[PDB]
């Protein structure tokens, strides 16, 4: 039941490391999970549904880690504050590269995946803008661009840049340089008078 | 011949405004171009080949405009220099939204389109890094991040941000705000000591 469903999810995540979702059959998933094909269909309507659940788990894990960070005070310089925040996403998605990659690809073909990604991007943009606004209210950051517009561009940069790095795309920032790269761009753009 | 090929390309660009390439038949393209289906196949092997040519034309048009800008001196403040450069791409791709949209989608399914996009991104990143390097050599910009890494993140931000704006994605920066938004992030990140 719960353990049969988890075994399907774990199998799917494992197989996605080696091949595209298109190259993975419902048969592969059932076999990996130690169940029959008809039993698989009790837990999931399709392999696409399995990917959606995997993506949902990872995105919620990132979101929850951001929430935990946000709850703490927690005495730090402004650059370190943003670095710790971006790190939540670097570590969470970077620890689930196969799911990250497959989930991004599915945005083109699945309305559910597209909606899921959109929902969480809006949430993360809103939180970013709220923190920028707080920084401005404090006198710590200058009142330059509309905070929400600035937040949107910075979050879209993170999406494209982190994911190109994880996929080893040509061009991409090396994974070992991408955190410092994004942090510099966030800090200078949020705190820079010009 | 040359005019038959141009009519196919123009027809394809027109139909892409209204529907996905998948919703456009070779029949539609031939009919729009005033030719038969077998005659279409003389000029192009597939509708995918038509999209590749459309994308190639637009990307080269942007690249050539950047070259022209780069040839001039041409007495300006640093913010305006970068604004004029980003504007080349905003105007070129923004004047061909349907081709831009379809070309980006085809990156997932066409190695030729993927390679084309990669080639020009590497070129634009290299040019960006060269200009940053020149600015540093001048004493105009500080020696912060590796120029090529900074250039890569800024160009990936432009790709994701411009194209989300043109597509009206949720989330996206409004098209009427995206130029100012990207310029601020470029200027602060290139010239900001922190
Ligand atoms: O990188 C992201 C989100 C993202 C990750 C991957 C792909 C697209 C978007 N963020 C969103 C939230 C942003 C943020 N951090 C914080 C805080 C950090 C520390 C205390 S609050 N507030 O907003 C950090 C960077
Ligand atoms: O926006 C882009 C490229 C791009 C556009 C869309 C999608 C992805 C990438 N660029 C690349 C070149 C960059 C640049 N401008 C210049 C100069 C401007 C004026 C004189 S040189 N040098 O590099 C401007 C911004």
């Amino acid at each position: 039941g719960d353990d049969r469903e988890l075994a399907i999810l774990a199998t799917a995540e494992n197989l996605l490391e080696d091949r595209p979702l298109a190259d993975i059959s419902v048969d592969d998933l059932a076999k990996g999970a130690g169940i029959s094909r008809p039993t698989f269909y009790f837990y999931f309507p399709s392999k696409e549904a399995v990917l959606l659940t995997l993506l949902d788990r990872v995105v919620n894990q990132a979101d929850m880690a951001l929430q935990t960070l946000a709850e703490n005070p927690a005495d730090t310089d402004r650059e370190n504050m943003w670095r710790t925040g971006i790190n939540v996403f670097f570590e969470t998605f970077g620890s689930h590269k196969a799911v990250t990659r497959a989930g991004q690809a599915a945005r083109a073909t699945s309305v559910e995946v597209a909606e899921l990604w959109s929902t969480f991007m809006q949430k993360w943009i809103a939180y970013t803008a709220a923190v920028i606004d707080a920084e401005r209210d404090r006198g710590a950051a200058p009142r330059t661009l509309p905070a929400h517009e600035l937040a949107t561009a910075l979050n879209l940069m993170n999406e494209r840049t982190l994911f190109a790095s994880f996929a080893g795309e040509q061009p991409s920032v090396p994974e070992a340089r991408v955190l410092d790269t994004l942090v510099h761009i966030w800090v200078t753009s949020i705190y820079g008078e010009n």
